[PDB]
DNA sequence: GACCACGGCCAC
DNA sequence: AAACGTGGCCGTGGTC
């Protein structure tokens, strides 16, 4: 089909390449092409051919411009189909089913993926046309993000691997004092991390009743929730429960991210996925930066490991009560404007009420559960469940989400406006114009309907609460560059950065008002900073 | 070795 | 587990 023409390309044209693995900061380039003007170039030896670019379009381009700047290189992404897809409906998060459905097969030949990317982008640019809105977003947000989020992945974050290691022995420790205690109240021993194992022992041999059920396979229940229900029914749950605490963390933090240093830049690098949620979201991987523990002593002591360079300070941004500030503006309860507009915090009187003690004696921990309470009611928890999360009764936690939602009557109003319009549209959207289709909300069986409706509705709020972020990363990005610091994570609604010691107070102080100020709304944005050598310090 | 489904659980 | 939502990683179990 196309003319195989000699390398280099002609400025413009579209990339496609070959990854070893998936993963940009650890991959080989096997392959590199470039497709235009009924012509594909295929490089002779992609890396020396990486330097002939001037910008990654593409599908993927971030991926590329991450090895790039490994490579040392200045190579921005630029166009990527996967974002035109992304936008015009969020359920396109791979290449091989954008391709199939907006014309093409993604094939592991980089030539081949050169024409693909082309391709691509001339049919899904014609289906934006007159899709003004995503389009606002594909040119102000997503595609200059994508930039932003290649240099954030190309930099990585500094983890105290010594500390580290020192921890896993101790934690080795203290789980063979909980695993052979189970045994020993088992009277003999088995799996304990196989469920199957576990059920058989709890509910057959030592008789506890078993009060849920699993999705799938409809089996009895081990969860920490169920666990929870049975501490007191015997001894041994509470060493489960311990065991699982220290053994999650041990094998899915302690452990793995030392090995993950990068042996040039010496720095733990993720990958921050533009195109893999339902709402606008960000996600992370591999490893995933965005869920570091943070609730149990063990939990803050891994978070002490990521720290700043020497000589430098990380810089941690959180937005106050985001969801609910976003939905104050999105539904327009004036009694909800109105707490924003005095300086109040849900959280914080949630907690009061849970524990019965005065804001002044809420610490962050009971704060973050009562978090948990308050998302839990708005988007919609149950009174059964929340009378066993807060361990009252079914009669008192139905009274709460009365109080709740009659402390803010525009918000159901503005619930059902938004699932009228999500049925006679077939998508909801956020601020922005951002999608999500969400055909189920016409479903004639009740659970499926409803629990598209829980999805349906919460996606405005989370999703613009994502477009705004997302937005201040933007406009806050070049910022940093000027001052000399780094943006290395984000974490939906927080940014950790790196600045040198001397002007990390300036640093702070700027980024906080970037992103208090990304976009006006009915109520203030406050944002919540912190200084520190590690990013536990950083958010005190 | 790999793949996947599942339960389970960490964070936002 | 349960009528909160959004993700990704773990080990197990089954399989190729
Ligand atoms: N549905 C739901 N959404 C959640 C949950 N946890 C977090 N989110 C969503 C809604 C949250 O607004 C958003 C960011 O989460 P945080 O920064 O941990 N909490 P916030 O910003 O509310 O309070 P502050 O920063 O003052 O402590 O993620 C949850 O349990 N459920
Ligand atoms: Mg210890
Ligand atoms: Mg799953
Ligand atoms: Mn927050
Ligand atoms: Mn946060």
């Amino acid at each position: 089909a196309l003319e195989e023409a000699p390398w280099p390309p002609p400025e413009g044209a579209f990339v496609g390449f070959v990854l070893s693995r998936k993963e940009p900061m650890w991959a080989d380039l096997l392959a590199l092409a470039a497709a235009r003007g009924g012509r594909v170039h295929r490089a002779p030896e992609p890396y020396k051919a990486l330097r002939d670019l001037k910008e990654a379009r593409g599908l993927l381009a971030k991926d590329l411009s991450v090895l790039a700047l490994r490579e040392g290189l200045g190579l921005p992404p630029g166009d990527d189909p996967m974002l035109l897809a992304y936008l015009l409906d969020p359920s396109n998060t791979t290449p091989e089913g954008v391709a199939r459905r907006y014309g093409g097969e993604w094939t592991e030949e980089a030539g081949e993926r050169a024409a693909l990317s082309e391709r691509l982008f001339a049919n899904l640019w014609g289906r934006l046309e007159g899709e003004e809105r995503l389009l606002w977003l594909y040119r102000e947000v997503e595609r200059p993000l994508s930039a932003v989020l290649a240099h954030m992945e190309a930099t990585g974050v500094r983890l105290d691997v010594a500390y580290l290691r020192a921890l896993s022995l101790e934690v080795a420790e203290e789980i063979a004092r909980l695993e052979a205690e189970v045994f020993r109240l088992a009277g003999h021993p088995f799996n304990l991390n196989s469920r199957d194992q576990l059920e058989r022992v709890l509910f057959d041999e030592l008789g506890l009743p078993a009060i849920g059920k699993t999705e799938k396979t409809g089996k009895r229940s081990t969860s920490a929730a169920v666990l929870e229900a049975l501490r007191e029914a015997h001894p041994i749950v509470e060493k489960i429960l311990q065991y699982r605490e220290l053994t999650k963390l041990k094998s899915t933090y302690i452990d793995p991210l030392p090995d993950l240093i990068h042996p040039r830049t010496g720095r733990l690098h993720t990958r921050f996925n533009q195109t893999a949620t339902a709402t606008g979201r960000l996600s992370s991987s591999d490893p995933n930066l965005q869920n570091i523990p943070v609730r149990t002593p063990l939990g803050q002591r891994i978070r002490r490991a990521f720290i700043a360079e020497e000589g430098w300070l990380l810089v941690a941004l959180d937005y106050s009560q985001i969801e609910l500030r976003v939905l104050a503006h999105l539904s327009g309860d004036e009694n909800l404007i109105r707490v924003f507009q005095e300086g109040r915090d849900i959280h914080t009187e949630t907690a009061s009420w849970m524990f019965g003690v005065p804001r002044e004696a809420v610490d962050p921990l009971m704060r973050r559960a009562a978090k948990t309470i308050n998302f839990g009611v708005l988007y919609g928890m149950s009174a059964h469940r929340l009378s066993q999360e807060l361990a009252i009764p079914y009669e008192e936690a139905q009274a709460f989400i009365e109080r709740y939602f009659q402390s803010f009557p525009k918000v159901r109003a503005w619930i059902e406006k938004t699932l009228e319009e999500g049925r006679r549209r077939g998508y909801v959207e956020t601020l922005f114009g951002r999608r999500r289709y969400v055909p189920d909300l016409e479903a004639r069986v009740k659970s499926v309907r409803e629990a598209a409706e829980r999805m349906a509705f919460n996606m405005p709020v989370q999703g613009t609460a994502a477009d705004l972020m997302k937005l201040a990363m933007v406009k806050l990005f070049p910022r940093l560059e000027e001052m000399g610091a780094r943006m290395l994570l984000q974490v939906h609604d927080e940014l950790v950065l790196e600045a040198p010691k001397e002007r990390a107070e300036a640093v702070a102080r700027l980024a906080k008002e970037v992103m208090e100020g990304v976009y006006p709304l009915a109520v203030p944005l406050e944002v919540e900073v912190g200084i520190g050598e590690d990013w536990l310090s950083a958010k005190e």
